[PDB]
């Protein structure tokens, strides 16, 4: 299309900026003659004109409009400006603009108004004003609600949809009489019947505080709820089906949702200004949550909660969650980003100070340190790739919907919050707090980029005569502006430190370049045979320092408790020094530290930088580790071995080796269990637990496979008494499945369409999955793709635990090539996104061969494109050409390691 | 090249004609300093000028001369010829000539000799004169034998190597003085040392017939024997390594041979003319055996035997393989094909005159019967396609080895002994075998075609006055020179019958034509009630006879016991009769009929002649079928079913229909058998028993899976007392080795490793892929491809049985594209043949995705070409296209199907 006409290009012009909108929605909830499902509503913007102007470009998608007074809009003064007639009108379906071409220019810095009247489907699609079903025994239950993140507002009413168009809403919901209608705000005075029709109300509600368009929510429902003023005077009600409120599955979220929104209010020193803040959970939902402002919708496994059914981990889910939207209501709604290149302003602080809400409910889960694995060793994968992206890109790159939702990320999400976390460790939390208060209190009801962040940190800084290298700036912008994070190598004979680039390929082309060099500042900790010493600074490429040099039996290692955004490696005598210490006694070292000397070591080896024997000989001291994250780390680096090796020789001697590896831990836990009757009083060694019969299973434990197989049939035998804990379901229903054949799938099946509790069927979902029957994964892949029997919120999820499977790679990844054009229309555009299954079915390609069929399928697509999954593509080739170096590299000596090692 | 020179086409000039030569080989055993292993000659050729030419092309394969004279060759009169000067010689690779270029021609009907010095690789390659290798204890032995089919004596001596270039050959070989030299004839006079070095011994041979090149055979080894003369007074011995001699292994083999020998000279009136009929079996040999005149090589599992570890199959094996060598002693070397494009007349001979001579060895087996499965229905399955081939392909289609060795296949051996089975039928076994008397008498030391044969048999029908619709030639003509067969459809409700050629696919394209219009004269046998009525001859497309019309209860089936090579299919009424006929007394239709009813509907079905229900049903009865044959008919046609659904929502129900079917006759077996402890008394019996036990144990019988771990188990805890009969090895092997795990193979692949018997290993070598671990599958097929682990002639068998698993299929298709060219080079060529493993990693293609694989596989490596599995890709595309609709066609119908009918 003319990349010269302003209704051609994906950007709003700036010549137009809305002031405040009244819309009107009415839902339908029974289908029409056609059988369609529809809406149908009406709006008026008020806007100011601030460069003249002879056309209203605004977006608007799979919208029908009513002429009215001869065009698709009217055009009214405002404070006695006269606009021009309308010409006509057109809608540009690629750039989704109605545009509204005008017989004159409007006036700079005068006012306007448009009205609209307009049509859309309610469809089934978990984008904008769509439909959710559920049953409550026979009934077919229809429910009306949104998804507007990130740019569907423009789905439901016409609106000027970009974050930085903040505007007052007046929302009114014309809804069936008995019904329930809810939105961001309170109702404005009482509903009355509409006069046309009295099986109707009218619901109007009070005006919103200036507000991104995003964050917009409209739901009717007959949901039930249940309530408590929070201590800071705000109102919290939890909504639900009816029968998980009358269940009392709302009330784990009721009793922590008031004290964490107060705790961040107090913690920032900065009020949550509206009257309420409900949460409510959705049957058909296409993300854990999303944070709409005094409207908080969550999928039901988000929310909801049940003691006697649900696991401790998905207890903590709810909680962690809960908190991450919480979050959002100072750092993304009160303050905004100003354009979504800078995402990470809103999701790497939700995604931080989720923990410290979360920690703050629930103080005895010492959740706070499962950022170093669930933020930083999740996002340090993807961002040792040269085809990664800076957590803040340049704002010109951004300008799709495809591009915007690519960016919902790990680079947004894991490590923004992991640069927060560096950020708070080195200022103190105490600092941080400060110049985010400030921030918060500067840019409340406006938008923000990166740079306004610092400024803010910054006047905390100068307030607490706190002494850095330079400023804020000039150290943050090193992990803000360019990808990747430094390894630093310590020679501890001499005492030096240097820096460079981490990257898992060697061979690997950086080709987006960086004005910092990929140099970093970076504020390094250490301790010394487990004493912290003094703090250091590298500010350069290579220093040395007498804090980084030993002499005799002494060690040293970097990073205590990995709170700083890198990986450290060491002579190999020191690491020597460090793997006989994991002899000696293993708790000198912090718990955080094992998990770093492991998943560090695997790394490095990946990229050449240490020998593959020293990150295999790291893992040795597991034998006699009982702490959860050090095993944890440990999986998750061995989940690479299992993804290159799991088709090969090099398996059995490996799954060898962890049998030897954890059979001691599992016994453990079988005596201390008192026989599986008990689960561990701590969390974490709730966690480790789980693994330990995880691992056991996987790996070929006869008592392991005893144990499940035993609960299982039990359960088959007494199927409304489930014998087996909520924590061991997951892994007690996949190892039993994998263990037996289709009598036990097809119970599994029947008891997952016949499940109450969502927790219970996602425990199912996934199980069905270790089936080692290629004729069973077939089938189930067949059972994903109809939306009566998987949710279509659950499909691509369901694909990828099947693809997961060593039996269900072939299946799925030869699915994927035979089906690209029809999933991509299903699953891959709108709320959808196919990233996730881009990465998961490509994560195993380690051979020339697959190499092949990864460059076809690119190809063979181009020009159906491949949208928010085109970085994932990307990243496929470049790590499926590091697999294929690696393999050979690699396979002889780990073959004869685990070999070696495993007896 | 150049078409327009003669040493550039692939066809011998029809200018010279060999008489006789003399040929002395010397296999060195042992190594050179290069670590060659090699063997030198010399020869000389007398051979008379039919036409004047001016140069001699004969054929030469990896052979270097040594200059004589200044050239590669001398050449010499006869007789006063006098012989021009050579000019020069050259090698021509790719038609595998040495050419010599004379200064002036050779003179018409004078004589000549051509004397050359030689040397060429005695190679691990099974090919010409090659090295075969065994230990014993510690001691490496080595022996030096031939495997010259089809052209590969050109490969040992310079030689005009075509079959009808028929020639005496004079042996000399020169040898250590400890190893025994044989070949075709005695020795001439004792053996003498060599002058240069005593350590040899030269061992020269008596002339032989006037022969084909191909049929020639040196052997030299330390082999020991036993001996016995025939009751024709021909000399039999078996030649085997001195330990199989020693335990008594040749024995069975000394039982059979001269007994069989005998038979054949009686039953053809023609003797064995030679004084001894030698049987040897190699260690390396890539083929059951072969015929070559006096001196038969085989492979070991096809000669030696061992009453106390091989099985009644192994047994059965031994017998007829040695049935067909001994009937190309008449049929391939007394008489020989003119050219390779009528193989038949040499091999469809050997294959169905085999089973007269193992009838006669042992007469209460019944073997007979099973040409029906064996022959019959084997090939059908290649012959239903339109890129099937005639009986006689035309002279000038087949040039190359390639072609040659792709006639090698289903149509020149089993459709060849279908066709003779079907002639004997209506002649009367009494008038064949008199005429094949006077076509052995007449062409005796001479070359045949495909006339000469009906000529003879004309003369026998003329001698006994037999009235035929038409002559000998007219009717075989219609099943020799066109490709396919007919289906006959019969309605009797008028008694009409109809032929037309039987198609697989509807939609494929016949694209050879027929001079035959595929329309065929074909004698019909017939009962009515199970009474046989008169015989009927089918001359036309459609003919009408009360023989064939029905009223009442009466039903009518055509091809008594399948003597004819032909499908029948019935009106919808006949075969309701038929289905009631096997529910109220399946015993009432023979037995190789009850096979047929089976096999028929099924290719009907695919076929789209009958609902593939019909088919299904066909198949109800076998719950109460105890004989072998219906069941393994049943088998066969459902290996179909099983290559398109097991991959498929449709395996379950399949797999639980088969449980229901089987499972009352696996029961039968288990008490009969007083619980496995003793066999069946009578061999089709036996085999019905181990297909009980292999299909019960397949498809999911509880009693099976216990049986056969319970066995494998006793074994493993008593390695060197074997509790499994040797008739249940194989299936208790393969089905243990499924169930168990990575402790099962290991014991395996030990007892494969350190294995004594052949037919123990090949049990093994087969169970090995039995495995459900892809892990395990892919580190085997790295086994199959190391010939310090599988010997080379068993690379492509194991790497079909790894293809055969459904976890396999993937991983052998992705192995095949990925390694095209390099396998081509080690097993495509030469004595190897790459066509079964292109048919066994195609079969199960059913989808578009796959097609496509297969379409640029072709597209891929059309440069290095197919060789002799060019026909086998071809109908590879052509089934792959047909399996698709008909899986579309039919996958709901069959899911249904077995649900509905396996409860
Ligand atoms: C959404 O609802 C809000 C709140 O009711 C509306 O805001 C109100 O708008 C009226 C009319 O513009 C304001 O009164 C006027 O103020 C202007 C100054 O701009 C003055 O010149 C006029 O004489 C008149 O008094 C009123 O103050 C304002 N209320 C608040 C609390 O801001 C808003 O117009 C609605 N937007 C739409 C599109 O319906
Ligand atoms: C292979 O060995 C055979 C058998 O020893 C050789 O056949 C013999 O060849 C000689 C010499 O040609 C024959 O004698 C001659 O016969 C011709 C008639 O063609 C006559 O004109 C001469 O006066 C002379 O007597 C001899 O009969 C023949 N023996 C037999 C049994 O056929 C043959 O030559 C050898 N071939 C080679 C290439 O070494
Ligand atoms: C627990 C949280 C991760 C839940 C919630 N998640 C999200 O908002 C993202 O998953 C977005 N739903 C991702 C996205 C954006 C645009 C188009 C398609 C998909 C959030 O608050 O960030
Ligand atoms: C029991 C018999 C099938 C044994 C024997 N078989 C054969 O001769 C064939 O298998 C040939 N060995 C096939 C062949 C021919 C040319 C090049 C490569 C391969 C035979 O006698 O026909
Ligand atoms: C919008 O109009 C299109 C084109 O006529 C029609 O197909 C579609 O159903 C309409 N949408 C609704 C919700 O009525
Ligand atoms: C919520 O808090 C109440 C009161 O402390 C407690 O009894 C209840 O167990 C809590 N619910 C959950 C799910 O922890
Ligand atoms: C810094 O101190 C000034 C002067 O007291 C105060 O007004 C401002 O709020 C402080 N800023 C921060 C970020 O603490
Ligand atoms: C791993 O440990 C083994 C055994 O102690 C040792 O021989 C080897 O050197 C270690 N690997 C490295 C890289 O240090
Ligand atoms: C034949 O000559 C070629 C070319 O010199 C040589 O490489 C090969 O080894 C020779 N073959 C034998 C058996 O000596
Ligand atoms: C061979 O025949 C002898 C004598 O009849 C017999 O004892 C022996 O069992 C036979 N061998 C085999 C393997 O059948
Ligand atoms: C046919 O009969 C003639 C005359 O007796 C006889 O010479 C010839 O051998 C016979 N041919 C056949 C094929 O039986
Ligand atoms: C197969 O048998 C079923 C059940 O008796 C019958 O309903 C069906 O018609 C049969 N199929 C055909 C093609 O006759
Ligand atoms: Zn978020
Ligand atoms: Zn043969």
């Amino acid at each position: 299309p003319d990349q010269s006409k302003a209704w051609n290009r994906y950007r709003l012009p700036n010549t137009l900026k809305p002031d405040s909108y009244r819309v009107t929605l009415r839902p339908y909830l029974t289908p029409n003659d056609r059988g369609l499902y529809v809406f149908k509503g009406s709006s008026t913007v008020r806007f100011t004109c601030k460069e003249a102007t002879d056309v209203i470009i605004i977006h608007s998608k799979k919208l029908n409009y009513t002429l009215s007074q001869g065009h698709r809009v009217v055009l009214r003064g405002v404070g006695g400006s006269q606009p021009p007639d309308i010409d006509k009108t057109e809608l540009v379906e690629p750039t989704e603009y109605l545009v509204v071409h005008l017989k004159g220019s409007l006036v700079k810095d005068s006012q306007y108004e448009m009205d609209s009247e307009f049509e859309g489907e309610l469809a089934d699609d978990l984008a904008g004003f769509y439909r959710s079903e559920y049953m409550e025994g026979n009934v077919r239950k229809v429910v009306a609600t949104t998804q507007m993140q990130a740019a569907d507002a423009r789905k439901s009413f016409p609106c000027f949809d970009e974050p930085a168009m903040k505007a007052e809403f007046n929302i009114t919901l014309i809804h069936p009489k008995d019904l329930t209608a809810l939105s961001n705000m309170l109702p404005k005075g009482p509903s009355t019947p509409l006069p046309e029709d009295p099986n109707w109300n009218v619901t109007e509600f009070h005006t919103t505080p200036k507000m991104s368009t995003y964050l917009l929510a409209f739901i009717v429902s007959e949901f039930d709820y249940v309530e408590k003023q929070a201590s800071n005077g705000v109102l919290i009600r939890i909504w639900a089906r009816p029968s998980a409120i009358a269940a009392g599955h709302g009330d784990y979220a009721l009793n922590v949702t008031g004290p964490i929104l107060n705790f961040f209010a107090g913690h920032y020193d900065t009020p949550y200004p509206l009257p309420k803040s409900d949460q409510i959970g959705l049957p058909d939902f296409n993300a854990g949550a999303m944070e709409n402002w005094g409207l908080v919708t969550y999928r039901e496994n988000s929310l909801l909660f049940d003691p006697l059914s649900s696991s401790s981990s998905n207890k903590e889910r709810v909680v962690t969650v809960i908190a991450h939207e919480l979050a959002h209501q100072w750092f993304g709604n009160l303050v905004t980003i100003e354009w979504w290149n800078d995402l990470w302003l809103n999701e790497g602080f939700a995604s931080y100070v989720e923990y410290l809400g979360a920690d703050y409910a629930e103080p005895t889960w010492n959740l706070k340190d499962l950022m170093v694995l669930n933020d930083v060793y999740r996002v340090m994968a993807v961002d040792a790739l040269a085809s990664s992206h800076p957590l803040s890109t340049p704002a010109s790159e951004i300008n799709t919907p495809a591009q915007i939702s690519e960016l919902f990320d790990a680079i947004s999400y894991s490590k923004g919050a992991s640069v927060l976390r560096m950020l708070s460790s080195f200022l103190s939390e105490d600092v941080f707090k400060q110049g985010l208060a400030s921030y918060l209190h500067t840019f409340a009801y406006q938008n923000t980029i990166y740079l306004n962040l610092w400024d803010h940190l910054q006047e905390a800084v100068n307030n607490r005569s706190i002494q850095l290298p330079t400023t804020v700036r000039d150290i943050m912008n090193r992990w803000t502006l360019q990808m990747g994070f430094p390894v630093i190598t310590v020679d501890t004979s001499t005492g030096t430190l240097s820096q460079e680039h981490f990257l898992l390929d060697p061979d690997s082309n950086v080709t987006r370049p960086s004005e910092f060099n990929y140099v970093w500042i970076v504020p390094i900790t250490s301790i010394r045979d487990g004493r912290q010493q003094q703090d250091y600074w590298l500010i350069d490429v290579r220093a040395q320092n007498d804090l980084f040099s030993t002499s005799g039996n002494e060690w040293v290692l970097l990073n205590l408790n990995v709170t700083g955004y890198y990986r450290v490696n060491y002579d190999e005598e020191n690491w020597r020094k460090i793997q006989t210490q994991l002899q000696r006694d293993h708790s000198a070292i912090p718990v955080i530290n094992r998990a770093q000397i492991i998943n560090d070591a695997f790394n490095l080896a990946s990229a050449h930088k240490v020998p593959v024997t020293l990150a295999l000989n790291n893992t040795l001291f597991l034998i006699e580790e009982r702490q959860y994250m050090p095993w944890e780390a440990a999986l998750s680096s061995l989940s690479y071995f299992k993804l290159m090796f799991d088709r090969s020789e090099v398996y059995g001697p490996m799954k060898n080796y962890l049998k030897k590896q954890v059979t001691p831990l599992f016994i453990h836990f079988r005596n201390n269990t008192n026989n599986w009757r008990e689960i561990p009083e701590n969390l974490m060694d709730q966690y480790s637990e789980v693994n330990a019969i995880s691992t056991a299973c996987s790996n070929g434990v006869p008592e392991c496979e005893e144990m499940v197989s035993g609960l299982f049939k039990q359960w088959m035998e007494n199927p409304n008494n489930n014998p087996i804990h909520p924590n061991l379901r997951s892994t007690v229903y996949c190892n039993a499945i994998a263990q037996g054949g289709e009598e036990e799938w097809d119970f599994a099946w029947e008891q997952f369409r016949n499940a109450t509790l969502v927790n219970e069927a996602d425990k199912l979902r996934a199980a069905l999955a270790c089936s080692k029957e290629l004729w069973i994964l077939n089938r189930y892949l067949s059972y994903t793709l109809n939306p009566d029997l998987i949710r279509k919120q659950d499909a691509t999820s369901t694909i990828i635990s099947i693809t997961n499977n060593v039996i269900g790679q072939g299946l799925v990844w030869d699915f994927v090539q035979s089906n690209w054009k029809k999933l991509f229309n299903d699953y891959g555009g709108g709320s959808f996104s196919f990233s996730n299954l881009i990465q998961a079915v490509t994560r195993r390609f380690s051979t020339e061969y697959e190499l092949q069929q990864l460059e076809q399928f690119k190809k063979d697509n181009e020009e159906t494109g491949f949208g928010s999954g085109t970085r994932a593509l990307e990243q496929a080739l470049e790590k499926t050409k590091a697999n294929i170096k690696w393999v050979k590299e690699n396979k002889e000596v780990v073959l004869q390691w685990f070999t070696e090692n495993s007896k």
